[PDB]
This record gives structure tokens, C-alpha cells and sequence, in this order.
């Protein structure tokens, strides 16, 4: 009997048994399932190692106060309705801001918006919402809005129950139906759950603000893919979050076009096939900002370099 032809007989007899990626070698950059929703960031993108978030899988990105999560998903939101598809915010926290959501990408037009009146109701209408095979993604900020329906009436009982029930009823659902679902978990509660069903679970926290000069813009924001169960996990990621902007393509290329050669640094003086881009990384993004056919060709290659 042979050992490693003893292994893959039995872990391959294990996920046939319990899922495809039921025993994973943090090694493995496998990849055969595509259909991703882009994040609108390289780095997480490639961080998830299937190029984005996942569909037809409930989704999980937790994290501090302005962390970044709701962009992400709203990023999500966005990708998602450019290439023809419906999106559902189920709304708890009543904190959206349009404005902001369209200056990213969000057709918030066609976006459907319910503010649930009940946390009962709320996974009442967002499951009921899926059943119908007709939205791409939903996202549900604040798992922790999700009150039940007691307690805003007459310790006593759990929540974490009601969301139990919920996702044992929507996972079978949205999973054939192919509509991915983020929930917004902001904290440092019920979700005791979400842990076990999410087949990815993000976790979003502030890294550092970005100087850029007198005042500030926005934040660096590093991701760690805690959980998933499409590729190996514990992968990282950072981006930059403009202030009124949303997540810096532009700086994506950069922070990623340096770490693979593309790019380099003549002493704070990135430089791109003999051309220079500018002294400093907030100058070298303007650069970009203003060519977009060369970034689409350090894009494009960076894409090239790895799964696509
Ligand atoms: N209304 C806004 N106007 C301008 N900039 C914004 C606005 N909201 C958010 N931003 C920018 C700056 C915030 O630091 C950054 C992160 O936003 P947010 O999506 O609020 O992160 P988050 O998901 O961790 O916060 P929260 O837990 O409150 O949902 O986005």
C-alpha cells in the first residue's frame, strides 16, 4: 500500500461524500468552476482564487465600522448589473446612500430595495425573493438588524435560531438558482450559523489611512479569506478605498503590478516598458486615471499571469 496513492484515493472518496472542496492542499491553485462575480479587486479577485465571489453561494464579509464591506458588496452589486442581472438589497440598517452606491457603479434605478420590518420578515422576503430564479445577487446588510420578531414585543430564546431555519430553508435555493448572497455582518450574535453555511467568509479590517497630503481620502483595507470552500483558504488581500469613490482599480494594478515585475521602482519613480509613471504611488494612479488603454494592457496582463 502506497501513500500518496493511498491519500487521493480516500480524499477524493471524502469529497464525493461530503462536496468538492470538502479536504483541500493549501497548495492546489485547481480551478474549474469560473462563473464569478468580480469584486472590482484584482487582488481580492485573485486573493479568492477563482477570480471573484462565488454564485449560487451565501456569502459572508464581517468586519469593524467603515471597513469596507458594504463597498465590496456594493462593488459586487455593480459588476453584477453590468453584465445583465438583478440585484435585491434587503435593508435593516436604512444607512445606504445612493449617491455614493452610483458614483461606484450601482444602476440603483433598477435596484430593488426592502426594508423589512421584522428580522423574520426580512429573511422571509429576501428567501422568498430568491425562490423566483430571477436575481444575479442580494446582499443583506447588518446580520445584527435582524431582530426577531419578539423583542420588539413581549435569555429568552435566540435569534441565531431564526437564522438557522432561514439558511437551512434559502441555501438549498439559492444554490440552484445560481444567485450568490452576501451578508453584511458588522461587529467585533445570531451568526453562530452563518459560520458553518457560508462557503466563503471575508474578513474585512482597516489597515492604515492613505496620507495622500494635507488631509485624507480614503483607507487601505486588507481582506483575509478566513473561509472557502471553492479554493484553499487563508489568503490575503489589500486595496485602496477612495473617499467618494470606492476601491481604486487604478491602485490595484500598481500595488500588483510591482509585486509580480510588471511595474518598477527607480527609487519612488514607478516605470512601465522604459516609460515612466511618476514619483510616488498617489502620482503614479493619476497617470493611470487619465491612460486607460495601458492599464487595460497591464490588466490584461496581470490576468494573463494567472487563473483566468
Ligand atoms: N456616504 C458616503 N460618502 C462618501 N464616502 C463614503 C460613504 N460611505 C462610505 N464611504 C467610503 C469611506 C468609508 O470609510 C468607506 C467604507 O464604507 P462602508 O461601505 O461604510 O464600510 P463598511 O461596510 O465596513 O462600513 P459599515 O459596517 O458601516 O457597513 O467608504
Amino acid at each position: 500500500p502506497d501513500r500518496e496513492k493511498a491519500l487521493e484515493l480516500a480524499m477524493a472518496q471524502i469529497d464525493k461524500n461530503f462536496g468538492k472542496g470538502s479536504v483541500m492542499r493549501l497548495g492546489e491553485e485547481v480551478r474549474q468552476p469560473i462563473s464569478v462575480i468580480p469584486t472590482g479587486s484584482i487582488s481580492l479577485d485573485v486573493a479568492l482564487g477563482i477570480g471573484g465571489l462565488p454564485r449560487g453561494r451565501v456569502i459572508e464579509i464581517y468586519g469593524p465600522e467603515s471597513s469596507g464591506k458594504t463597498t465590496v458588496a456594493l462593488h459586487a452589486v455593480a459588476n453584477a448589473q453590468a453584465a445583465g442581472g438583478i440585484a435585491a438589497f434587503i435593508d435593516a440598517e436604512h444607512a445606504l446612500d445612493p449617491e455614493y452606491a452610483k458614483k461606484l457603479g450601482v444602476d440603483t434605478d433598477s435596484l430593488l430595495v426592502s426594508q423589512p420590518d421584522t428580522g423574520e420578515q426580512a429573511l422571509e422576503i429576501a428567501d422568498m425573493l430568491v425562490r423566483s430564479g430571477a436575481l444575479d445577487i442580494i446582499v443583506i446588510d447588518s446580520v445584527a438588524a435582524l431582530v426577531p420578531r419578539a423583542e420588539i414585543e413581549g435569555h429568552v430564546g435566540l435569534q441565531a435560531r431564526l437564522m438557522s431555519q432561514a439558511l437551512r430553508k434559502m441555501t438549498g435555493a439559492l444554490n440552484n438558482s445560481g444567485t450568490t448572497a452576501i451578508f453584511i455582518n458588522q461587529l467585533r450574535t445570531g451568526g453562530k450559523a452563518l459560520k458553518f453555511y457560508a462557503s466563503v467568509r471575508l474578513d474585512v479590517r482597516r489597515i492604515e489611512t492613505l496620507k495622500d497630503g494635507t488631509d485624507a481620502v480614503g483607507n487601505r483595507t486588507r481582506v483575509k479569506v478566513v473561509k472557502n470552500k471553492v479554493s484553499p483558504p487563508f489568503k490575503q488581500a489589500e486595496f485602496d478605498i477612495l473617499y467618494g469613490q470606492g476601491i481604486s482599480r487604478e491602485g490595484s494594478l500598481i500595488d500588483m503590478g510591482v509585486e509580480h515585475g510588471f511595474i518598477r521602482k527607480s527609487g519612488s519613480w514607478f516605470t512601465y516598458e522604459g516609460e515612466q509613471l511618476g514619483q510616488g504611488k498617489e502620482n503614479a494612479r493619476k497617470f493611470l486615471l487619465e491612460n486607460t488603454d495601458v492599464a487595460n494592457e497591464i490588466e490584461k496582463k496581470i490576468k494573463e499571469k494567472l487563473g483566468i
